[PDB]
């Protein structure tokens, strides 16, 4: 089948909440295996951040607001992350994907060493 596989799983154009205005922006995403990058497009040259994923991290459905429809949004540690997905395909297809894909992050899960 398939052993050793490295890159992106899913990639699409989505709408990002900029915490800092209440405003929707059409932007690039790159769900990776073990994380999650938003590109201002489809080019990956200029990154503008990283979702550290992990077992803690999920994503939750989200009402609707705003005029809005098929709103998600991912709760992190102390990040959160809001995105907008344009119909029922790619909100699901997505949250799918992202759920799934920190499911295989608590497989293996290690204990940190603190103190």
């Amino acid at each position: 089948g398939s052993s050793g596989s490295s890159g992106v799983l899913k990639q699409g154009y989505m709408m990002k909440k900029g915490h800092r205005r209440k405003n929707w922006t059409e932007r690039w995403f790159v769900l990776k295996p073990n994380i999650i990058s938003y590109y201002v497009s489809e080019d990956l040259k200029d990154k503008k951040g990283d979702i550290l994923l992990d077992e803690n991290c999920c994503v939750e459905s989200l009402p609707d607001k705003d005029g809005k429809k098929c709103l998600f949004l991912v709760k992190c540690f102390d990040k959160t992350f809001e995105i907008s997905a344009s119909d029922k395909k790619k909100k699901q297809e997505w949250i799918q994907a992202i759920h799934s894909t920190i499911h295989l992050l608590k497989l293996g899960s290690s204990g940190p060493s603190s103190g």
